[PDB]
């Protein structure tokens, strides 16, 4: 329960429109998923 595809640094990891996120992929370990940005910062 969980299980993601590995998310890059750059590529997106979540989208943030309409209303709620997009999951995509889960950010590298050290980067977090960004909301504004939607990159592993």
């Amino acid at each position: 329960y969980g299980q993601v595809p590995m998310c890059d640094a750059g590529e997106q990891c979540a989208v943030r429109k309409g209303a709620r996120i997009g999951k995509l992929c889960d950010c590298p370990r050290g980067t977090s998923c960004n909301s504004f940005l939607l990159k592993c910062l």
